[PDB]
C-alpha cells in the first residue's frame, strides 16, 4: 500500500509508493525493530556472497531495465540490445562489464539511496573517476591522487567517486586498507593512554608493522595502505600539498589556538563496497565535504575520540563538578562554533547543521515529487547535537533499501592471507 | 527468528544479548523491506474503543497474563495458579470480562511502564503507587481520585511516582476518559490575527473547554480545568484547586534579565490521555505521573517552533548574532535556557534530572534487565534525548525495539468518537 509520512512540525504529509520497488531486506521484523543497530547483516557485503551466471543476470537485468526507463527508452531497440549482449556476456565470462553511462548512473544512484546521507539533495553533481583499468597499487595510489587534488580543488570541494576494478573470485579484490584517504594516527602510550586518533590504533599499528616510520604526533596523516588484485598492499605517501586542512580558531575566544586543534577539508570514504547490477566495487573511494557536527561533536567530543570537552570547559572556567550544569553542553557549542568559523574562514566548503538539514527537507519534497519517495534513516540524519531545533527531527522517514547502494565490507585485515 | 541477539554499545565494546524478543505480543509497524521506527504513531501502538476483546479473543490474553504473573511470584504451576485460571475462565464465560484482583492490578501497571520501549525513566519502574479507582461511579468521583493522586505524587516538590486507575472498558458505550492530554497543562488561545496565546499545542482542547463552559482568563499559562468522563457519559468540567498545582518560575544563575521573560512551568507531568492494557482488558483512563527530564521543558516545551518558541526572544537579550545559522546563535540560547529550567527546579526543591544523568541511570537499567530478565525493549528515537545527543551514552548504544504487555497505548481523542447524549 501506500504510506504516508508527516512532519509534526509543518503538518506536511508525503505519500510513499517507491519503498514498494524494494528488494533487500532491513532486519527489521514485524514484531521487532533493529532501527539502531549499525551493521545488521542486510548492510554489509563479505566476499562470502560473491554472485554466480546464475544469480547475476537477474540483478543485472534489474539494473538495466531501471537504466533505460531513466532515460526513457525502456523497450527500446538500444534496450533490448543491452540485455542481450549483457546476457551472452554472463553467459561465457561468468560476469559482465558497465558501459560507461551505466557506471556514472550507478554510482550518482547509489549516493541517492543512501538512507543514512543527510548531503543527498547533490547526489545528481557527483564526478565519477573510471578506474577500471586499473592493475597495481602504484596505479591505484595515482588515481587517488588526482581524486584528492580535484575533489579538494583549493577549498571549493567538488564531489567524487573513483571506481576501481570489481570483485572477480574474491581472492583479487582491489581494496584501500584506510577507512578514509585522509585520516589522522593514533598511537597506544606506555602509560596506557593514546596519542591522537583513537579510532585509528589498530591500522596505525599496521602501517608501522609494513615500515612506516610514524613522527608520533597527535595529528599525523596517515599513509595510504592500498591493495590490487588480491596482492599484499603497499604504503604510500599523499603529496603533503595535496592535504588541505584547516587549523582550528574560535571567533571570541583567543586562546581556542591555543588547543593545537586541527582538521583536514576532504571526507574520503575508501572502505565501502558499491553495488551496480550484482557487480561488487570493493574499493570506491568517495569525497563530498564535511557537515560542521562531524568534527565538532563527533571526532572531537566522542569519548573514544579526541576527547576535548574536559580541556575546552576549563579553559571556559566552566563549574564542571555536576552534571546539571550543562557544562558539557556549553563547550560542546563553542567547540561547533570554532569549526564551522575556522573552515569558513579560510573559505574550505562546510555546511552547519541547520543549513544541511534543511536542505534534506528540500530534498525529501523534491524526491516525493518526483521519484515517489527517499528512503532516509532518522537515527543516523538527526544531528548529533541540537536535534529538535533542526527540522529533521520532526520528519517522519520510511527507511528502504534500494540498489545501486553502498553497503559496509569486513576489514580486509581479517581476510587476507599475506605473502 | 533466532533465539540470541544481540546489541553492541559503541563506545564501550559491551555487547549485550536479547531473549526476551521472543516474548513479543504485538507488532512494531516494521516488516522486512521496510522499517517505520520513525513513525510517531504507527496504528499497533493505538486502541480503537467500539469493537471490544470477544470472548475467544480474551481466554487465551487472559491466560497469558495470569502465567505471567504466577511466574513472577514464583507460584507457577501451583493450586491458586490453576485455581486463579479456573475462577477467570468462568469469570469470562459468564460475563464475557473478568475482573483482576489488586495484586495483579498493580503487577500489570508496574510492568506496563516497564515495557514502555519509549521511556528512559524505567530504573524507577519497581516504585511506582498504584490508586485503585475501579469502584468509581462519576465525574465528581473521578475529580476526587485525581485530586489526591495530585496531592500525593507532588508531595510538596518531592515526587513521587503513581498512577490512577478507573473501570475497565466493558461494551465501549460506557468508557471512563480523562479528555485532557495531561492532567496539568496550559491553555492555548488562538487570536483573530494568526498568532497564538499560551502553549499553541493545547489550542484544540482548549477551544473544546471553552465550548462546554470554561471561563478562560487568556493568559500565557492558564492551568487547564479537567474535563472528566464517567462511565460513557457526557464529560464535565472542574477546576484543579490552585494549591495542589506546584509551578516553578524559570529564572537563570547567570543571566539577571531571564527572569523578567516571565517563563514558569508546573512541576508534576501526569499524562491522562493513554490506555494501559492489562491481560486483554482495556483501562481507557489510567492519568499516571512521574517527574520531569529537563530537556522536556527546556528543549521541546519552550524551544519547538510549534510550542512556545522562545529562542529568539533569549538570544536577542543574550545579545547574539542573529543573522546567520553558522554561528549556532539557535544552539548557544537552547543550552542557556536549558540550563535556567534545572537551576530553577533545583533551586526549588522539586525533582527534575538532567539529561546526562537520566540516560547514565537508563544504561544502567538496560543493562540489569539484560542480565536478569533477558532483555529491554527501548526505541532509540525517542530514549536519545532531544539536545547534545551523541555526549548522552544512549546515543552509542544499539537498542532492540519490540512490544511486550502489559502495554500504555495510544488511543483516539474522545471527543472524535463520542456519542453526545
Ligand atoms: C556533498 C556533501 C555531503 C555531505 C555534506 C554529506 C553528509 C553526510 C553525513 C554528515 C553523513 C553521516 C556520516 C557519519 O555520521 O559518520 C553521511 C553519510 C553517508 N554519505 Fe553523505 N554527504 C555528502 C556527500 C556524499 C557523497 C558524494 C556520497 C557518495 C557518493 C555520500 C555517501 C554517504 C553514505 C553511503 C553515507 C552513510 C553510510 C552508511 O550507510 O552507514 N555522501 N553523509
Ligand atoms: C519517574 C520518572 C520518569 C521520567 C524521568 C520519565 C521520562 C520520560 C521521558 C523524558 C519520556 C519522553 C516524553 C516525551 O518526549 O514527550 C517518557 C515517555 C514515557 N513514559 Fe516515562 N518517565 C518517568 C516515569 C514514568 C512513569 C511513572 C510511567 C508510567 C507508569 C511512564 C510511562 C511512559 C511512557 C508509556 C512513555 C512513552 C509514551 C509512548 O509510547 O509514546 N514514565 N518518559
Ligand atoms: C566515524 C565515521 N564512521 C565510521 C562512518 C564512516 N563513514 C561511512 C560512509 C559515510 C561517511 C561520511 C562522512 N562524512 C562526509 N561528510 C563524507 C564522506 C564522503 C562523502 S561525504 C564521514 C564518514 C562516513
Ligand atoms: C507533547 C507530549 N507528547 C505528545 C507526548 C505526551 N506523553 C506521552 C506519554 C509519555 C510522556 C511523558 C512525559 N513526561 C514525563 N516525564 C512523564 C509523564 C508521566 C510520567 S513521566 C510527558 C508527555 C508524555
Ligand atoms: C547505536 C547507534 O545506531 C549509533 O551510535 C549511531 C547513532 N546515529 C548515528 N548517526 C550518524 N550520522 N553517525 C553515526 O555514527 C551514528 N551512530
Ligand atoms: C518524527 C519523529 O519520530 C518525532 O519527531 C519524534 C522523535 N523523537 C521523539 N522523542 C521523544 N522523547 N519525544 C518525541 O516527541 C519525539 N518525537
Ligand atoms: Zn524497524
Amino acid at each position: 500500500r501506500f504510506l504516508k509520512v508527516k512532519n509534526w512540525e509543518t503538518e506536511v504529509v508525503l505519500t510513499d509508493t517507491l519503498h514498494l520497488k524494494s528488494t533487500l531486506e532491513t532486519g527489521c521484523t514485524e514484531y521487532i525493530c533493529m532501527g539502531s543497530i549499525m551493521h545488521p547483516s542486510q548492510h554489509a557485503r563479505r566476499p562470502e556472497d560473491v554472485a554466480t551466471k546464475d544469480q547475476l543476470f537477474p540483478l543485472a537485468k534489474e539494473f538495466i531495465d531501471q537504466y533505460y526507463s531513466s532515460i526513457k527508452r525502456f523497450g527500446s531497440k538500444a534496450h533490448m540490445e543491452r540485455l542481450e549482449e549483457v546476457n551472452k556476456e554472463i553467459d561465457t565470462t561468468s560476469t559482465y562489464q558497465l558501459k560507461d553511462t551505466e557506471l556514472i548512473y550507478g554510482a550518482k544512484h547509489a549516493w541517492r539511496n543512501a538512507s543514512r546521507c543527510v548531503g543527498r539533495i547533490q547526489w545528481s553533481k557527483l564526478q565519477v573517476f573510471d578506474a577500471r583499468d586499473c592493475t597495481t597499487a602504484h596505479g591505484m595510489f595515482n588515481y587517488i591522487c588526482n581524486h584528492v587534488k580535484y575533489a579538494t580543488n583549493k577549498g571549493n570541494l567538488r564531489s567524487a567517486i573513483t571506481i576501481f576494478p570489481q570483485r572477480t573470485d574474491g581472492k583479487h579484490d582491489f581494496r584501500v586498507w584506510n577507512s578514509q584517504l585522509i585520516r589522522y594516527a593514533g598511537y597506544k602510550q606506555p602509560d596506557g593512554s593514546t596519542l591522537g586518533d583513537p579510532a585509528n590504533v589498530q591500522f596505525t599499528e599496521i602501517c608501522i608493522q609494513q615500515g612506516w616510520k610514524p613522527p608520533r604526533g597527535r595529528f599525523d596523516v596517515l599513509p595510504l595502505l592500498l591493495q590490487a588484485n588480491g596482492n599484499d598492499p603497499e604504503l604510500f605517501q599523499i603529496p603533503p600539498e595535496l592535504v588541505l586542512e584547516v587549523p582550528i580558531r574560535h571567533p571570541k575566544f583567543e586562546w581556542f589556538k591555543d588547543l593545537g586543534l586541527k582538521w583536514y577539508g576532504l571526507p574520503a570514504v575508501s572502505n565501502m563496497l558499491l553495488e551496480i547490477g550484482g557487480l561488487e566495487f570493493s574499493a570506491c573511494p568517495f569525497s563530498g565535504w564535511y557537515m560542521g557536527t562531524e568534527i565538532g561533536v563527533r571526532d572531537y567530543c566522542d569519548n573514544s575520540r579526541y576527547n576535548i570537552l574536559e580541556e575546552v570547559a576549563k579553559k571556559m572556567n566552566l563549574d564542571m563538578r555536576k552534571t546539571s550544569s550543562l557544562w558539557k553542553d556549553q563547550a560542546l557549542v563553542e567547540i561547533n562554533i570554532a569549526v564551522l568559523y575556522s573552515f569558513q574562514s579560510d573559505k574550505v566548503t562546510i555546511v552547519d547543521h541547520h543549513s544541511a538539514t534543511e536542505s534534506f527537507i528540500k530534498h525529501m519534497e523534491n524526491e516525493y515529487r518526483c521519484r515517489g519517495g527517499c528512503p532516509a534513516d532518522w537515527v543516523w540524519i538527526v544531528p548529533p547535537m541540537s536535534g529538535s531545533i533542526t527540522p529533521v527531527f520532526h520528519q517522519e522517514m520510511l527507511n528502504y533499501r534500494l540498489t545501486p547502494s553502498f553497503e559496509y565490507q569486513p576489514d580486509p585485515w581479517n581476510t587476507h592471507v599475506w605473502k
